[PDB]
């Protein structure tokens, strides 16, 4: 971990969520946290932890039935899902931000998708510290690792907490295996997003979902 993140992973990490007062996504989320397929799969990773909370129409397959739930796995039951974006094209190349509001929308939730380009730090910021207070309000972050210190190219990984003391974000990162959930500053993260995912030919940018 670099210097500018605190991992949730520390007495640090912990404290900024108990200090925090826009931190009640962290509950549903931590009940759904999930390890990635692969790095190609941390925005289905992602959908599912947010969907499973959200409590909407589940899937209904061999896995777990009779139980319904969002997992990687079965996420690509949906076939209104599968024509946003064939599965087999997310496993290899993951998904652009315009593609993750599509394939959330698929499943009949309400999505705003919020490109860096069309927002500014003080509106986002402003914005996801709000959504991060309200329940059935889920945001997931699209972002450069490198921008926040971390290793590389793009990531998606739901917010599950504000610091306002601070000023950072908890990522509820799905890359389990790589890297803890960390405390990045707003900063930090308006960089990562503001970037051009050369995928789409557009800034990354953030997803609310209700
Ligand atoms: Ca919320």
């Amino acid at each position: 971990l670099s210097p500018n993140l605190i991992g949730f992973n520390s007495n640090e990490g912990e404290k900024l969520l108990l200090t925090s007062r826009s931190r009640e996504d962290f509950f549903p989320l931590s009940m759904q946290f999930v390890t990635q397929v692969n790095q190609a799969y941390c925005g289905v990773a992602s959908i599912i932890m947010v969907l499973n909370s959200l409590g909407i129409n589940a899937p209904e397959t061999a896995q777990y039935s009779p139980y319904r739930v969002f997992t990687q796995d079965n996420f690509f039951s949906n076939e209104k899902t599968k024509a946003v974006i064939a599965p087999e094209v997310v496993a290899r190349q993951g998904m652009t931000l315009d593609e993750l509001g599509r394939l959330i929308a698929s499943y009949g939730v309400k999505v705003k998708v919020n490109h860096a380009s069309d927002t500014n730090i003080e509106d986002f910021r402003k914005q996801v510290a709000e959504n991060l207070k309200q329940d059935g309000n889920f945001v997931i972050v699209n972002y450069l690792r490198k921008e926040i210190g971390q290793e590389r190219g793009g990531h998606i990984s739901p917010l599950a907490a504000y610091n306002e003391q601070t000023d950072r974000f908890l990522i509820m990162d799905v890359s389990r295996y790589k890297y803890p959930p960390v405390w990045v500053k707003t900063t930090d993260l308006w960089k990562a997003m503001n970037t051009v995912d050369s995928v789409s030919q557009k800034t990354r940018g953030f997803v609310f979902v209700s």
